[PDB]
């Protein structure tokens, strides 16, 4: 329910994991700090 949230769309700014990831700046992925294209930008 908690995808990894990266405030930046390049997936390298991990702020944690939250299920309300898209209620702020965030790109979410199910992997730890992957390449920019592997995250979904909110």
């Amino acid at each position: 329910q908690e995808a990894f949230c990266y405030s930046d769309r390049f997936c390298q700014n991990y702020i944690g994991s939250i299920p309300d990831c898209c209620f702020g700046r965030g790109s979410y992925s199910f992997e730890l700090q992957p390449p920019p294209w592997e995250c979904y930008q909110c």
